[PDB]
């Protein structure tokens, strides 16, 4: 048997992994799996409801990780320090098509800059969303779709990748390969610049609809303007066939 | 006593007028009120439920209307023929500030063109939304508001104008005044042109957000574009404090 550590702050992916273990005898006869959410998760209830434990991977002593054959990050909210990724096999499930729009909310950037979007399972190195790729697949962006629409496709794709590839990766059956290039990276500040709308901006209606749809994601409060009295107004769009 | 005919295709206004009658001794003691919806109303069920009768005022024979002291239009879907307005006292309750943005959906156009918006009770002549004005009041348009937001304010003000003035008009206690200018009439085709978005249109973000809020009104399917594959996509905006 092997011990496996999954660090996730996404209910859907951890639930999915849990369900694969309970329904697949190869998993349950071979693997022990601990699951933890990150200490910086501000709302972890739904994860605590599944019996997960908190972990702070930035302060976790290397020593306490010796048993683990490997570590999986499924939408972990923390950057793994260099010392962790360089001394333990760490594998990340990322909601973007590396190396395009690495970093924050890839589908928001892809709606705007037209680079590929998708899902990627990859080895972690000390950089973000950077290490060698085990599998990935693209998804499309249609004219009517917002962030949340594409994000939902990506999650479904991540589930597919996990189902078809995760056990092979754990069993050293799958061999990864360098990304074709360095790619591009988008930060939280970049997302924040986009959210601060400029009512004076000159552009096509197309460009403005695309900005609003990239920034439309459920109840998240993203895009805003200030009006002539300095009242803050958030803005989202709805597109329907 | 006086016989009054009310032609309305608007559940709220007709219901309000019926409520004032039921609640105000000055009304029940002085008035008999007949109520009809237009023969062209495609979904009159809610009005039929009030026991209202169908009328086609474009075909109605004038001799059949002799008993009426006056006729009130309250969001009537038909243009009254010259013969009717020139031989019966006809009064319209209009959800715009005449003479600005007369005709269709005044508040849509005011969001776009910044002309005043409001409600008006006026005498009907053979032109639309054009006769002498008994009373009217402006409402304002706030940065976060859509068509439906402003429309709701108009309807409320329509109630206040009725409550305060409609009996005075009926009893010849309030004399109307010419509109300040000829003004501008928007047609249905004008509305439909605005709905056909041009994705290549160049404008400020302001401009584009204003066009989309002018066209956002609950579940009506108004603004659309065609994508690359000629799929029709409807667009609404949400603005929120
Ligand atoms: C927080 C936030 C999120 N979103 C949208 C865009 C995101 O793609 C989507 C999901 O975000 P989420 O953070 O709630 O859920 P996850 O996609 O599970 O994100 C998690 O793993 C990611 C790979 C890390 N970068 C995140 O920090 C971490 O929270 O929601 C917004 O549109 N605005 C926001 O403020
Ligand atoms: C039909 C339609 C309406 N709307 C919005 C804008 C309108 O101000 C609002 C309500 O219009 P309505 O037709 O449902 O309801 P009312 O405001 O009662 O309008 C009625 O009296 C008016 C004086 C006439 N011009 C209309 O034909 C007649 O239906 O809803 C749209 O945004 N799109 C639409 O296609
Ligand atoms: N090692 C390493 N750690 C990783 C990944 C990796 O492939 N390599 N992949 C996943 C990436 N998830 C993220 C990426 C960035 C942040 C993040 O929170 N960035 C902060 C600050 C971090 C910093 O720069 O120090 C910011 O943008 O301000 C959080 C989770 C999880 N951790
Ligand atoms: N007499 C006359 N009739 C009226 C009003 C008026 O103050 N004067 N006031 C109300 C106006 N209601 C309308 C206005 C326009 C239409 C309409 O159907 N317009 C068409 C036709 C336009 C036209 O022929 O002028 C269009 O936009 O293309 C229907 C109900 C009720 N009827
Ligand atoms: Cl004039």
């Amino acid at each position: 048997m092997k011990k496996i550590l999954v660090i996730s702050d996404n209910y859907q992916l951890v639930s999915y992994i849990k369900n694969l273990y309970l329904s697949n005898e190869e998993w349950s006869k071979e693997l022990f799996i601990d699951y933890s959410y990150s200490s910086i998760n501000r709302n972890p209830q739904s994860l605590i409801e599944l019996g997960m434990t908190e972990i702070d991977i930035k302060n976790k002593n290397l020593n306490e990780l010796n048993d683990y054959h490997l570590i999986i990050s499924a939408h972990c909210k923390q950057i793994f320090p260099a010392h962790i990724v360089n001394n333990k096999l760490c594998i990340n499930i990322h909601p973007g098509l590396n190396p395009y729009n690495r970093g924050w909310f890839p589908q928001v950037f892809s709606i705007l800059n037209k680079k590929p979007i998708g899902a990627t399972i990859h080895k972690m190195d000390s950089e973000v969303d950077h290490g060698e790729i085990y599998c990935q697949e693209e998804v499309s962006i249609l004219s009517h779709e917002t962030s949340i629409d594409i994000y939902n496709k990506v999650i479904e794709l991540e589930k597919k990748l996990i189902k078809n590839n995760l056990l092979k990766i754990i069993n050293n059956e799958l061999q990864p390969k360098l990304p074709s290039q360095e790619g591009n990276y988008n930060s939280i500040q970049d997302f924040n610049k986009l959210c601060k709308l400029n009512l004076e901006d000159n552009g096509s209606l197309r460009e403005h609809i695309d900005l609003l749809r990239a920034l439309t994601h459920g109840d998240f409060k993203n895009a805003y303007f200030y009006d002539e009295n300095n009242t803050k107004v958030f803005v989202k769009i709805e597109l329907s066939l």
